[PDB]
């Protein structure tokens, strides 16, 4: 039973700085891998370490990296040659072709067309096996790229061991941050040299320098196989000796295996059939990027415990820790989809994030790996919270509260995207302000005024005093204090209290974050309700909506001085000012359930998921985030998402295929059957759980875990009678 072969590492490569289809790169790894594996096709420090059309690989990189622009840390590389002893990251580089390359979940291979090299490779969670299949040759070399910005490399011919620690980072660590790594091989030198700011230095056994590396060699028969086996740590030596026993004695075939099994193992948890094979790699390839992200950043004790080296306080202390995600991506519903299929894994990441607060006396927003100064709003809030109001509860639930609480009163003094910036306007006024010196303030608002819902939620659900929970289910309702009646839109607000002028619906940025007012107007997924009140009713909301999809797709780039990918990604794609491609709107479609008419959202939801998304290189529209891009497709071909986390709440869509099953951890089961799906019967005529004939808009987290079966019976034609009474809708605040 296997998934793996439906996924593409490659899907995402093929982006430019000018146009992002995906901005990805072939993670080689475990899921939550600590450390990851990618051919180099990049110079060093570039953010685009691998694309599709580049030519040469220059080295095989060990990587954390979560996208182009946070870029990497805990970075080393090691390439193997033939000829002449060569360091030059340039020098060294090799044509190769996709035609010669095999690239998995579990296993890399290419071909080295200009050193007639065989490169293959199998990681485990914290360590890898590399394979050479090396020419006929007196001279064959393996090289060793510790990186620059201080580093640190020694050869041991004794033990075939080359050994070394790395340091070139983007931020966000502390003062003593090293990843220490350990390489073995199983064939003797018979050269060795170190490498010092690029001067090559036969038989010196160590450097420590800007710049440092190795170069070891020896004479190979044609075919022969050289393997090294590498592991690395945040800790210590000894810990990256001890992380190398994952690799135990075995050899490429059986760890390719291994990899492939755990790979399986989460992958299948989900299983859908009825479509296509374009499909099913979509599918496959969206879910196996949505269990990369936040990774793993702790290690194992000789106990088998967990302890970490701290991102955050540079200490190495007990517990769990991840990082590299940023929650502005992955509230919306990556996080959603771990509570749902994954809720022993989640367990684990909320248990980190306890972790944060204590080691950094803030939760994070960005991490990579601690404080990184990016994005905006508050929803760590709602990762949290949506964890805990589905059953992944923090020992510590004390600390929990009081971290949520520290977080709306106080603002990091280093990254400004940590914490509340502006929480003392938006606490007195009850809004972020246009014209006091705080960019993106409406965007900082609405969030705020949703992870305040979340708040809310939980202080309801502690018993918390009255005064609290009145203090916040207040502060929820802060989104309509940005609402201009005469645009129905969102639209920054002077201190004074008077709407910005001149008002541009169609600027991006400045008031909002890289979106207009179009785009940000949806961000009230606690309050659909109260929204379509504000506008006016129903009619005149799904008027609104309408026309984001109606409307040329014009834009104003003056806050940016550039068109940047964003918006380009948006004009290009044919939908209006519907921009995908980017996190703000992504939800939106959902919202004509809310409205009563979900065959809006089927006809969207299948326009979306038939055209925006491709298997191949050049695979999305966008910027795919750490899982949430991806994520959406993987909810939204169920036929369900959570527009609201913090609800038990999955907003009805439409499904792709003719049988989707769930496999949940529970040990229950979900069939999703849908026999008559096609390409032209995407409307929902109606639909069944269990027996029970089902109009709502919408499915609950606990009827879900019981198991069981759902029937949809799938049209070409819309029902308009289905899903349009009150009891259909899903959740509102201004109801409640
Ligand atoms: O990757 C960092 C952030 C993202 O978290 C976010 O999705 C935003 O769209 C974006 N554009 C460029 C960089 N970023
Ligand atoms: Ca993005």
């Amino acid at each position: 039973k296997d998934w793996t072969q439906y996924v593409n590492p490659l899907m995402g490569s093929q982006s430019t700085f000018e146009l992002s289809t995906g901005n990805t790169y072939p993670a080689i790894a475990r899921p939550w891998g600590m450390n990851f594996w990618t051919p180099q096709t990049g110079k060093m420090g570039d953010g685009w370490q691998y694309t599709y059309t580049a030519n040469k690989i220059r080295g095989f990189k060990q990587t954390h990296q979560p996208s182009p622009w946070i870029n990497d840390y805990g970075q080393f590389s090691i390439m193997p040659i033939v000829g002449q002893p060569v360091f030059d990251e340039e020098k060294r580089a090799s044509w190769f072709a996709h035609k010669g390359e095999v690239a998995t979940p579990y296993y890399y291979k290419v071909y080295l067309a200009e050193h007639d090299i065989v490169t293959e490779m199998t990681p485990t969670e914290r360590a890898v096996l590399f394979r050479f299949t090396f020419p006929e040759n007196d001279h064959s070399y393996v090289v060793v790229d510790a990186f620059d910005k201080g580093s640190y490399i020694k050869i041991i011919p004794e033990e075939n061991k080359i050994i070394g620690y790395t340091t070139r980072n983007s931020g966000g660590v502390p003062e003593n941050f090293k990843n220490y790594f350990i390489i073995e091989f199983d064939k003797p030198f018979t050269y060795k040299a170190t490498v010092e700011n690029g001067n090559l230095q036969e038989n010196v056994a160590e450097q420590t320098t800007d710049h440092a590396g190795a170069i070891i060699g020896f004479k190979t028969r044609k075919g022969e196989q050289v393997n090294a086996r590498i592991a690395s740590s945040f800790i210590s030596f000894e810990q990256a000796a001890a992380n190398m026993n994952e690799l135990g004695k075995d050899n490429i075939e059986q760890l390719a295996q291994k990899g492939k099994d755990a790979w399986n193992q989460v992958l299948g948890k989900i299983e859908v059939e009825g479509g296509n094979l374009d499909q099913y790699r979509t599918f496959y390839s969206c879910l196996y990027r949505s269990l990369l992200f936040p990774r793993k950043f702790y290690e194992l004790d000789a106990n088998g415990q967990p302890i970490h080296y701290s991102p955050y306080n540079g200490q190495v202390l007990p517990g769990y820790m991840f990082t590299d995600t940023g929650f502005w991506d992955t509230f919306r519903c990556l996080f959603p989809l771990l509570n749902l299929m994954y809720p022993s894994v989640n367990k684990e990441m909320q248990e980190g994030l306890i972790n944060t607060y204590l080691e950094s006396g803030f939760f994070p927003e960005w991490a990579s790996p601690g404080h990184r100064g990016c994005m905006v709003g508050n929803n760590s809030a709602s990762i949290l919270v949506d964890a805990y109001m589905k059953g992944v509860k923090v020992d510590d639930i004390k600390t929990l509260y009081e971290g949520l609480i520290h977080g709306t009163e106080n603002v990091h003094p280093e990254v400004s995207s940590t914490g509340r910036l502006g929480y003392e306007y938006y606490n007195k006024l009850g809004y972020v302000p246009y014209d006091v010196k705080i960019n993106e303030n409406a965007a900082r608002t609405l969030e705020y005024a949703y992870d305040d819902w979340c708040i809310y939620r939980l202080a309801k659900e502690l018993k918390r005093p009255k005064k609290e929970i009145s203090l916040f289910a207040k502060r929820a309702m802060n989104y309509k204090n940005l609402f201009d009646k005469e645009s129905k839109l969102m639209r920054g607000r002077n201190e004074d209290g008077t709407f910005q002028s001149p008002f541009s619906p169609l600027k991006w940025g400045d008031a909002f974050t890289e979106g207009n007012s179009w785009h940000y107007t949806w961000s009230v997924f606690h309050d659909p309700q109260g929204l379509i009140d504000l506008m006016g009713g129903k009619e005149m909301f799904v008027t609104m909506m309408d026309s984001v999809f109606a409307v040329p797709p014009i834009f104003d780039d003056s806050y940016y001085g550039q068109v940047i990918h964003e918006i380009r990604e948006m004009t290009v794609m044919n939908m209006g000012n519907y921009a995908h491609g980017n996190q703000p709107i992504q939800h939106m479609i959902y919202l004509y359930d809310y409205a009563g008419q979900p065959w809006k959202a089927q006809y969207w939801l299948r326009q979306v998921m038939d055209r925006m998304y491709t298997p191949g290189p050049d695979g999305y529209c966008g910027d795919e985030d750490n899982g949430q891009t991806s994520a959406w497709y993987v909810f939204s071909a169920l036929g369900f998402y959570p527009v609201c986390p913090g609800t038990d709440e999955y907003v009805m869509g439409t499904p792709l295929f003719k049988k989707a099953t769930l496999h949940f951890e529970n040990g229950n089961s979900l069939v999703i059957d849908a026999p008559n799906n096609s390409t032209e019967n995407f409307y929902i005529d109606s639909m069944s759980f269990n027996g029970a004939d089902h109009t709502k808009n919408y499915l609950r987290h606990e009827d879900l875990f019981k198991g069981g079966t759902i029937k949809v019976d799938m049209s070409n034609r819309p029902n308009l009678n289905r899903g349009t009474k009150e009891e259909d809708m899903p959740y509102s605040f201004s109801k409640e």
